[PDB]
């Protein structure tokens, strides 16, 4: 009978019958609420942390201190106190871990190698028991913070969303800066006389209260064994018994309502922000009136909202719903995009939302549509696919904060209540008298009176005019606005097929015509009754030109847009699809409940092969369509570093330029030429796997084939002209060096790429066994220590059949230095290489096999890896044991010299290629002395004078 440190232990976790995990929900002595889950077959093991205090509990006078706690656990606690002890026992055991603070969570998590467990488990207590906030770390670590805003400086969504904070009531918590910067958290309280270590350790010791903390635990050992573990890492984190902090009044007050913000962003975008405060409806979670209201603004089907707003030519995209705030708050929001005929009727668009809302209104509550979303949510619980460890520990740490030990699982999906009334008061309160609205859009350069401290956004302030409010008091109905009819697409038949006696543990091709090859696997795996049919079809007039290029995208575009009202009920119903232009002609992915898929499928390929442009629709699409080319220019620099290395090394690619500049030439004729173009020869190559059977996989492809041919007259392409494109081959001891000028970000980005060869069973592990001993000391070397910026990584880089290691950094600093540390950095790693033990090498190789053999978790996981063997045409599907039964094989030496002919910076074969790209404006290892590199001029030139790599040989 009763242990001490246990609290209770009731009763039995409501789980899926599906799910085979086994769990334990626990209450700690100290008030630590803890499920355990065991899972004796998982590769990797996995735990979280989640302590209910975040960045809205920031002293007012520091703030980010939260998330700048977070940043800080990492690196080093009284029992491991070595700056990156946790990071680096991951890594050499295959674990990785991150964190995250919202307003009220701070969440931990990691995975290790189900071996270790323990190991990781016990470092990982340690952030909550005696963390050390070295003065060193903290003063190097604050520049990881300003980096992590940077970032966030210059891109749109972070702006809007501080800006919603800066608008209402300035007293409240809810308009407090989360992130926190290097201003705010170094140079301020310098000034004012803080001494931030004892401020965290303050903090730290306030706040992180036992009382205020869930645990998860997943690994292999039993029940009993997990509980033990856990009881012995967690039971003496201290109860400082936190009241846990409550917002019972709005941000938003009457002063704040009735309110229009006029919004300049930096991507040219223009969208539309209504948004209403509402109570908080957390605690209504079993009807979820909310939800309901959502599912209805927000549908997209036939006589919805969106769709008269959308006929009219105004929006083009709709998403509406309840919005997180914190305890005590919510909002309802409608956020719509806007057509340029949208901007200039934005008062309209507005009348038309409360039509709608009036509607909803004059029907009443619909106990048929709660049964519907009921029905979807107990089927979405039932067959819900298998999470990897580390998203499900997080998740549900999180959310042991608000739901009955017994219903952690369900309470996000079981619905149980039908509320009228609770829909009914939720609906009262979407109403003119308490609207705010916000417009962003370029047009306001200039118009605009206000600026946002935090992120410099510009915007004005106005009333909305008495007389405007009342004109949408007396929203009529509107006949345009019908509730949506049954969802015809709901499955139900969920039956799992027998396994058949030829089935196979890797796809098999199972027909291989010049039309068409199908591979194909009957799930012997997960036994949900869903499926994966995925679809490369190969066109070379998708890519034979820019023009083409724009082409294929808008077609697939409009013809998306053209089956959204009626795919939506699919996807509500666990069914989509998703369709997008390649540089090798088209793909096409439907995913979900196998029920009803053939009849999405047959949908989609028939509407594709008898395609009408709606004019209106073609004219809005290219316009938007425009604008995402343009607004390249504002994404980040690592991504622009990224981008251009793209362009530098593949065979054949179109410039954003190019297809800008081509994309006026586009008209609704020569659309409406291409498309049948297009579909007049094709191949198709096609991975059919799930819950179905070699005759209905045969059956599904000839369908797809039959409705080509019907309807476009389709017919094969020659073996011939089935064009892969190749990799540049840089020359032995070259560097070539490509720079360019971020217009809007302030920082700048660098990719450097040491190309090595073709990709090949033993190149393969030389490549990944080095990027897994480099990884973290690089993560640790360039970011915590030298801290040039928030982004950075390291790996492997694999295109085209070729391969080799790349470094991406985002930094303040300029590329030609970054450029200098990377190089610093390895040589230290051709060092510690010759000074590590041999059992640590060996940890390393374990380390990737682990990472490597991972068994996936998920139908749709090991669908990707079977896809990518066959998009890359190497159908190497047994890789994984091939390849790591040759990575046991390695030795020092075989990585020494490896580095030596490939790597080094005097390496006979070393092939470098860096991307520098400067930002809007422009003691340590010893860096060797770089050549003179060539800088290329042009993107063609350099392209054209280099030989092209071979393709590789297939399995
Ligand atoms: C259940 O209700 C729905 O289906 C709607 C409506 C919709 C989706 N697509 C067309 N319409 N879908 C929603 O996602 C509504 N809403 C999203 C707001 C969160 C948010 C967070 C950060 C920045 C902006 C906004 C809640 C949700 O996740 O379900
Ligand atoms: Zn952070």
């Amino acid at each position: 009978m009763n242990n001490p440190a246990i609290k209770r232990i009731g009763n039995h976790i409501t789980k899926s019958p599906e799910d085979k995990r086994e769990y334990r929900g626990l209450e700690l002595a100290n008030g630590i609420k803890v499920l355990l889950i065991s899972d004796p077959t998982t590769d990797k093991s996995s735990a979280a942390l989640d302590v209910h205090i975040g960045s809205l509990s920031d002293p007012p006078n520091i703030a980010g201190l939260s998330h700048f706690l977070q940043h800080m656990l990492f690196l080093g606690t009284k029992k491991y106190p070595k700056e990156n002890e946790y990071s680096q026992f991951l890594s050499e055991h295959a674990g990785s871990s991150n964190a995250f603070t919202s307003g009220e969570h701070t969440n931990y998590y990691f995975d290790v190698s189900h071996e270790h467990l323990e190991g990781a488990l016990d470092r990982f207590a340690q952030f909550f028991l005696s963390p050390l906030f070295d003065e060193s770390a903290k003063d190097r670590e604050v520049n990881a913070v300003d980096s992590e805003h940077e970032k966030n400086v210059m891109n749109d969504a972070w702006r809007l969303f501080q800006l919603e904070k800066a608008t209402g009531n300035p007293k409240h918590p809810f308009s407090k800066f989360g992130t926190g910067n290097k201003y705010t958290l170094e140079t301020r309280p310098n000034q004012e006389g803080i001494d931030v270590r004892q401020e965290l350790l303050k903090f730290h010791s306030a706040y992180y209260s036992s009382n205020l903390m869930a645990v998860v635990v997943l690994g292999r050992e039993s029940l009993d064994d997990l509980t033990n573990l856990v009881v012995k890492l967690f039971s003496e984190v201290e109860n400082k018994n936190v009241p846990l902090p409550e917002f019972p009044e709005h941000p938003f007050q009457e002063e704040h309502l009735k309110q229009l913000y006029k919004i300049v962003p930096i991507k040219d975008i223009r969208n539309l922000y209504v948004t209403f405060p509402i109570p908080d409806l957390q605690k209504y979670y079993k009807s979820n009136p909310g939800h309901y209201l959502g599912h209805l603004i927000g549908h997209e089907g036939p006589g919805s909202l969106l769709s008269e707003l959308k006929s009219k030519g105004w929006v083009n995209t709709l998403v509406g719903g309840q919005k997180e705030g914190a305890r005590g708050f919510m909002f309802f929001i409608i956020n719509v995009d806007l057509t340029e005929e949208g901007l200039l009727h934005v008062e309209d668009i507005i009348l038309h939302m409360f039509q709608y809302i009036q509607k909803l209104r004059a029907e009443g509550p619909q106990e048929w549509v709660f049964q519907e979303l009921k029905d979807l949510n107990a089927v979405a619980f039932r067959f819900k696919d298998k999470e990897r460890p580390r998203g499900y520990t997080s998740k549900i740490a999180g959310i042991l904060h608000y739901y009955p030990l017994e219903e952690v699982l369900t309470a996000e999906y079981l619905l149980e209540e039908f509320r009228p009334d609770l829909i009914e008061m939720v609906l009262d309160k979407l109403r003119p008298e308490n609207v705010r609205v916000a417009i962003v859009s370029k047009s306001f350069e200039g118009k605009t009176d206000r600026t946002e401290e935090w992120y410099g956004t510009q915007y004005k302030q106005e009333a909305i005019p008495d007389e405007v409010i009342k004109k949408w008091q007396n929203a009529d109905l509107n006949g345009k606005f019908k509730l949506p009819t049954k969802n015809e697409f709901i499955p139900t038949n969920f039956e799992i097929l027998p396994l058949e006696k030829e089935a196979t543990p890797y796809p098999a091709l199972i027909k291989d015509t010049a039309m068409s090859k199908l591979w194909f696997k009957q799930d012997d795996k997960f036994f949900l009754p869903k499926a994966n049919l995925n679809f490369e079809f190969f066109s070379p007039f998708a890519y034979v030109d820019p023009l083409h290029s724009n082409m294929a995208y808008l077609y697939l575009e409009l013809l998306k847009d053209s089956l959204n009202e009626y795919a939506y009920a699919a996807e509500l119903a666990g069914l989509s699809y998703d369709l997008q232009n390649t540089i090798y002609g088209m793909y096409l992915s439907v995913k979900g409940y196998n029920d009803k898929q053939p009849i999405l499928l047959k949908k989609i390929i028939e509407k594709m092969a008898t395609f009408e442009i709606d004019e209106k629709r073609f004219e809005i699409i290219k316009e938007a369509y425009m604008r995402s080319l343009n607004n390249f220019r504002a994404e980040q620099p690592h991504q622009h570093a990224m981008y251009y290395l793209r362009l530098l090394m593949t065979e054949v690619a179109w410039t954003k330029d190019e297809l800008k500049e081509a994309l006026d030439d586009v008209t609704l004729p020569r659309l409406k030429a291409f498309i049948p173009q297009l579909l007049s020869r094709l191949h198709i190559e096609a991975l059919l796997h799930g819950n179905i059977t070699k005759q209905a996989a045969l059956g599904i492809m000839q369908m797809v084939e039959d409705t080509l041919i019907e309807h476009a007259h389709t017919k094969p392409l020659l073996p011939s002209q089935l064009v892969r494109y190749r990799e540049v081959q840089l020359p032995d001891r070259g560097w070539f060096v490509y720079q360019q000028r971020n217009e809007v970000h302030n920082n700048s980005g660098i990719e450097i790429y040491y190309q090595t060869d073709m990709q090949s069973t033993s190149e393969n592990m030389f490549l990944e066994l080095f990027a897994q001993i480099i990884s973290e000391p690089a993560f640790n070397t360039l970011r915590t220590k030298e801290q040039l910026g928030y982004i950075v990584f390291s790996g492997p880089r694999r295109a085209n059949g070729i391969q080799g290691l790349r470094f991406i950094i985002q930094s303040e600093k300029p590329p030609h230095y970054l450029e200098s540390r990377v190089e610093a950095f390895l040589i230290t790693m051709e060092k510690s290489i010759e000074d590590m033990t041999e059992e640590a090498f060996q940890k390393h190789i374990q380390a990737l096999a682990i990472r490597r053999l991972d068994k996936p978790k998920k139908l749709s996981a090991e669908s990707a890896k079977y896809w990518g063997e066959i998009i890359s045409q190497q159908y190497n599907f047994d890789r994984d044991n091939t390849e790591v039964a040759y990575l046991k094989t390695l030795t020092k030496e075989d990585i020494i010299k490896f580095y030596k002919e490939m790597l080094a910076v005097d390496a006979p074969r070393r092939h470098k290629v860096s991307v520098h790209v400067l930002a809007r404006e422009m003691n340590l290892s010893q860096a060797p002395a770089l050549p003179q590199p060539e800088v290329i001029q042009n993107m063609t030139e350099f392209k054209r004078g280099l030989p092209l790599f071979p393709l590789v040989k297939p399995h």
